[PDB]
Formats: C-alpha cells, sequence, structure tokens
C-alpha cells in the first residue's frame, strides 16, 4: 500500500529519507542544524520502462537536506550545480561542468560574514566549488573553471581526481583532500592494488576558491576514492573507502572504510585500521562506500549511504543509495571502534516545537509523497512544498512538544483544485484525532491559502501525523507549511 513507508519505518532513523534517493552524503554542522549534501541519484531506465542499474548519468544536482534533531528532516530541494551539455534546463550554475558528483562542505568566516563553499567533482576529471552566504544558497560559481584539474602542482599521478573532502582547521586554514583510482588500467598489480598513490591532499589559499603551494600524496593503503577528514583529541584523521582488488589483509578489508592518523593535516599519515563495514554487509548485497565522520551537538557520528530504497521498491538495490547515519565511538588511545550500521538509526536528540512555521517537507516518515520547489509566495531558500498527495497519503513528524497547555489551532499553507481534507493525529497515523483542517479549493496548484482549524487534546510529547483525504484523481493539494498556535 502507500499508505505503507518505503523503507525509513516508523520509530527508525535510516535510511534519514525515503522519498527520494541521495547518494556520496557530507555533512555541514552550522548553528544548531546539521545539513547533509548528496549526490542527486535518480532511477535510469531501459528504453521500455525497466529499471537498469546506476551510471550516474543523473549525477549532475546536489540533494540538500537538514535536522536539528537527527529524525525530522528539512527537505531544501536541489542545486543545480551543473551546467553544461544544456544539464539542468540552461539553469545550471556551473556552465563548464557536466556532472556534480560527491560534494563537500565547508563553511569560514570571511571579512566578519560566514561564507559557505560547496565543493564538486565534475566527474573524475576535476574538481569546482560554488559559493553562498547561507548553507542552502543561493550559490555562485566565482571561477568557472575547475578549482584542481590533473594540471594542478602535485596531481599528475591521481587515477580518478574526484571524490573532494574540504576541511578548515582550527587556524581558519582549508584544506581540500581528493583523488583515489587504481593505477594500471584494466589489469593492476597486486602491489598497485596495495599502494595506488592516488590520494591527494592540498592546501587552500585564505578565500577557499585557491589552492597554495603543491598537493602532497597520502599513501593510504589499499585505496579507491571517498576521502575524508576529521579531528579528534589534536589528532587529523584521514579516512577513505578500501579498494576491492587484489590480495587483502585482515586489516584492510576490502570496500571498508579504512583510517590513518597524523598530528598534521598534510601527514604524515599512519594507517590505524578501518571502522565501517560495506553497506552490503548490514543491508545485504554491496556497493560502493561513501562517507563523512562529523560532531553534530557534542556527538560524533558518519553519515554514509546505503541501497536502502531502491532494495526496497525493486528487490534490487542496482547502484541506486540512501543515506544513513549511525554513532562513531572514539577509543581511549584514538582508535575508533566498528560503526554498528542499522536501521534504527540515532534516537531523537531532542523534540520538535509545533508553535513556529515548520516547513510541510520538514517531516519525519511518509507514505508516500514527493517533495518539489514551491511555487508559495515567501518562506526559505528554495522553499519547497509536499506534493503527490493522493487520498491515504500521510506524513508524520517525531516528538513534537505542545508542552502542559496543549495546542488551540492548526495552520496550514495549502494550494488545491478540487479540494481536500488535512487530518491531524496523535502517536500513528490511525491515533487520536486533535483536528481536521478542510482544505477548499484555492484556485489551483499555485494558488495559496493559509487556512485554520481548532486542535483539542494535543498536549505534551507526541509524534504527530497529518494525514490526506479526499476524493478523485490525482494530486489533491500542495502542502507548503504548518504552524499550531498555543492555549
Ligand atoms: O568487485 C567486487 C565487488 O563485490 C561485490 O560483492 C559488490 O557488490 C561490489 O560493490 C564490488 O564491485 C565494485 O563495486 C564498486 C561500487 O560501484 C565499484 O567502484 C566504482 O568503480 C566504477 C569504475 O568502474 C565507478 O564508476 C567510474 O567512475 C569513474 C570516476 O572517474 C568514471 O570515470 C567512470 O564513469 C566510471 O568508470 C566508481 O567510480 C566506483 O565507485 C568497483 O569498480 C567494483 O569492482
Ligand atoms: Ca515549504
Ligand atoms: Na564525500
Ligand atoms: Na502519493
Amino acid at each position: 500500500a502507500t499508505s505503507t513507508t518505503i523503507a525509513k519505518h516508523i520509530g527508525n532513523s535510516n535510511p534519514l529519507i525515503d522519498h527520494h534517493l541521495g547518494a556520496d552524503p557530507v555533512a555541514l554542522t552550522y548553528n544548531g542544524r546539521v545539513y547533509i549534501y548528496m549526490s542527486s541519484d535518480d532511477y535510469e531506465y531501459n528504453s521500455n520502462g525497466t529499471i537498469k542499474d546506476n551510471s550516474f548519468a543523473n549525477l549532475n544536482r546536489v540533494f540538500v537536506i537538514s535536522s536539528a534533531d537527527m529524525v525530522n528532516w528539512t527537505d531544501h530541494g536541489a542545486i543545480p550545480v551543473a551546467g553544461a551539455n544544456g544539464a539542468n534546463g540552461g539553469r545550471g550554475i556551473a556552465k563548464w561542468a557536466g556532472a556534480s558528483w560527491a560534494p563537500s562542505i565547508a563553511v569560514k568566516k570571511i571579512n566578519g560574514k560566514d561564507k559557505f563553499f560547496l565543493y564538486f567533482a565534475n566527474s573524475g576529471g576535476g574538481i569546482g566549488v560554488l559559493t553562498a552566504d547561507s548553507p542552502i544558497g543561493p550559490w555562485t560559481d566565482p571561477i568557472g573553471k575547475p578549482l584542481v584539474t590533473p594540471s594542478t602542482p602535485g596531481m599528475s599521478g591521481v587515477v580518478w581526481l574526484f571524490d573532494p573532502a574540504v576541511f578548515v582547521d582550527d587556524d581558519g586554514t582549508g584544506y581540500l583532500y581528493a583523488g583515489g583510482g587504481v593505477p594500471g588500467v584494466s589489469n593492476p598489480t597486486q602491489g598497485q592494488w596495495a599502494n595506488p598513490k592516488t590520494a591527494r591532499v592540498i592546501k587552500l589559499g585564505p578565500d577557499m576558491t585557491s589552492v597554495v603551494g603543491s598537493a602532497s600524496t597520502i599513501d593510504a593503503p589499499f585505496m579507491f576514492e571517498d576521502s575524508g577528514l576529521h579531528k579528534y583529541n589534536g589528532t587529523y584523521y584521514y579516512s577513505y573507502c578500501i579498494n576491492f582488488g587484489g590480495t587483502h589483509p585482515a586489516d584492510k578489508p576490502p570496500g571498508e572504510i579504512g583510517y590513518m592518523t597524523s598530528s598534521s593535516p598534510m601527514g604524515p599519515f599512519t594507517y590505524r585500521g578501518h571502522f565501517l563495514k560495506n553497506p552490503g554487509a548490514f543491508f545485504g548485497g554491496g556497493g560502493n562506500n561513501h562517507h563523512a565522520v562529523f560532531n553534530f551537538k557534542n556527538e560524533w557520528y558518519v553519515v554514509y549511504h546505503a541501497q536502502t530504497v531502491s532494495s526496497a521498491l525493486f528487490g534490487a538495490g542496482k547502484g541506486y543509495r540512501s543515506p544513513h547515519i549511525n554513532k562513531l565511538v572514539h577509543n581511549a588511545d584514538g582508535s575508533i571502534q566498528e560503526v554498528a550500521a542499522n536501521y534504527a538509526g540515532v534516537t531523537q536528540i531532542s523534540n520538535l516545537n509545533p508553535y513556529n512555521r515548520v516547513e510541510a517537507e520538514t517531516f519525519a516518515w511518509n507514505g508516500r509523497i514527493l517533495t518539489e520547489k514551491s511555487t508559495a509566495p515567501g518562506g526559505p531558500v528554495n522553499n519547497q512544498h509536499v506534493t503527490s498527495i493522493q487520498n491515504g497519503d500521510w506524513i508524520a513528524v517525531g516528538n513534537a512538544d505542545f508542552g502542559a497547555g496543549g495546542a488551540r489551532s492548526f495552520k496550514a499553507n495549502v494550494a488545491s483544485t478540487l479540494g481536500g481534507k488535512i487530518e491531524v493525529r496523535l502517536d500513528s497515523a490511525d491515533g487520536k484525532l486533535v483536528g481536521t483542517l478542510n482544505v477548499p479549493s484555492t484556485g489551483g496548484a499555485q494558488t495559496w491559502r493559509e487556512i485554520e482549524t481548532a486542535v483539542s487534546g494535543a498536549t505534551g510529547v507526541h509524534k504527530v501525523f497529518f494525514v490526506f483525504t479526499g476524493t478523485g484523481t490525482g494530486n489533491l493539494f500542495n502542502f507548503d507549511y504548518w504552524q499550531f498556535t498555543q492555549r
């Protein structure tokens, strides 16, 4: 049914979202929210409409979601990064780039103001950067040529010049890690598998949109891709995905996330071991492994991908990937424990306040809707709405705190051709009905009205379900934001 959750099931926190896909995740922690930026995985089909394996043909945008609590995620839509080959309908930002794989994100205070930098790979040929004054844009290409190419000093022996990771150190110096691939083309020797020497680190200029000096090689044993950097107790941890070829020793298992430490961001690094098995080990099958380690609201986590949504829909992952987050633990000696990747994920860290404007596209669970960029007046940058709403569809938030006094009323911004209803229920999709909002015909799908209705019996902490009903097909209404009022 639908009606039913695809993969992220009520009470579980992984995958983070399941109303569309998101590969190669990276995290930015910024002023009480974590933002996750992702390659734009999107199904490819044979001409007869049957699913086929991901060939990365759709990897020309960056999807962005954010959360204050690890359970409810705001969908910020897509950044149209790639602008070459007519990509993104002429509205792509980096006109030189045909692709925008594997984003990295950084924030640095420049001239007294926080500036944001989004890095990406134009497939395996070069890394670019876009800039913005907020974590969600709007975005500018201040170069627009690649930032790093094989002609950048120190980058010549890189096989795949991709998968950037950008770190801003405590002294404000930025560093870019990148590269991967295995030399030897169709058939690497054992020694080429064991020491590809294709990983690189280069210092960035103060502006974060230039490099200084030359790149240094990081000799990551069995390097493949997926550079990562985090800093824990004054030590720099370079992490990466271990390759799949050649014989491997016990301590460098194929397709797992390995890590190295150094007292300096540019090395020398020493291999320490491995902390994330292949997603296939946990969720069945196998595929590429991509990750980022981050500290959010004082806890260490890893964001990574797995084929958990595509598998649920098609009965095979086919290379189509979804974001997951689990806790990461450093030991007293500075080594990292194996991450227990799972569906349960991270328990909600803070309650949601239902008395502020909350985007309709801020939800923890759904069955089964879509989000798209919204014609509603006002709203946040790249404001989205919930759409593809049919009778019996629903969305839900985790742990909204109505307080002891509870809610007086409920408001929703909606656009509808024929009208419908939003039932507000506590705890479950068939739970206590605290109100029902009648969505009128507004004049059309792009004509917006804020509607208010009474609620009663909404006190304390509950999951909240918004259950959609109406007659006729197809889309009952679009749904932009909501807000409760306090008793
Ligand atoms: O090989 C065994 C194996 O074990 C199985 O149980 C698992 O299911 C598999 O995951 C695993 O196979 C490996 O799977 C990973 C995940 O996709 C592959 O890595 C990708 O390699 C290809 C290259 O063929 C990709 O696409 C290439 O990217 C370059 C970047 O420059 C680009 O030029 C071009 O479009 C492609 O050639 C990705 O880059 C990798 O993630 C292993 O190849 C595969 O053996
Ligand atoms: Ca909205
Ligand atoms: Na990455
Ligand atoms: Na639907």
